[PDB]
């Protein structure tokens, strides 16, 4: 039963450590696509901003 | 021996669903970022429009 609890604690470890890694991999994918997004929003801003500076201009 | 290193592994499932839940929290926050940011860039790009727009006006 332990050897078996071994097997699934170490299962466990892997899924929770396989699944993290998703995680890490999900993570890295979404904070590179906020990345991207945050850089295009922040493109975004700054030519909100030129035409900002423009508008006032 | 082996419920020591099911324990440890244990541990490591737990340490690795630690870090899982906390990968996941962050994708989830990150993820949400992106989602907001999603619409931050497409409102940006709106906004880069009706700005664009402000200055063609």
């Amino acid at each position: 039963i332990i050897e078996s609890d071994l097997e699934r604690a170490e299962e466990r470890a892997e899924l929770s450590e396989g699944k993290c890694a998703e995680l890490e991999e999900e993570l890295k994918t979404v904070t590179n696509n906020l990345k991207s997004l945050e850089a295009q929003a922040e493109k975004y801003s700054q030519k909100e901003d030129r035409y900002e500076e423009e508008i006032k201009v």
